[PDB]
């Protein structure tokens, strides 16, 4: 794998007002793991699902607040949201980052665009209770 580096001495916002939102299909679990890739094979997807209208600069934090509106039990402080992108190679996975509710974390401002999300991909969220 070739590698690129740059002098560290930026990313830009979407004008959401002038841009049609994309349709994100979001799948979720509460068993402690992501959906398996066999669950996306042969033209099938997982039954646990949410639709989110958003933009390429959606952040994990923004996405976590939408999930919380819909799963009231995800509300509790310390609840863990682990995010993955599911993408056509059949499908594959790549964990991208995590958040938790009521807490600031280092991945909170990570955006779909920074992770090379391409439209057509799915988002998978493994949800776990507070420590």
């Amino acid at each position: 794998e070739s590698r690129v580096t740059q002098e560290e001495i930026p990313e830009k916002p979407i004008d959401r007002e002038k841009t049609c939102p994309l349709l994100l299909r979001v799948f979720t679990t509460n068993n402690g793991r992501h959906h398996r890739m066999d669950e996306f094979s042969r033209g099938n997807v997982p039954s646990s699902e949410l639709q989110i209208y958003t933009w390429m600069d959606a952040t994990l934090k923004e996405l976590t607040s939408l999930v919380k509106e819909v799963y009231p039990e995800a509300r509790k402080k310390g609840t863990h949201f682990n995010f993955a992108i599911v993408f056509m190679d059949g499908y594959r996975v790549k964990e991208i980052g995590s958040t938790m509710s009521g807490r600031k974390g280092t991945d909170d401002s990570m955006t779909l665009q920074s992770q090379k999300f391409q439209i057509g991909d799915y988002l998978d969220i493994a949800i776990t209770p507070p420590n």
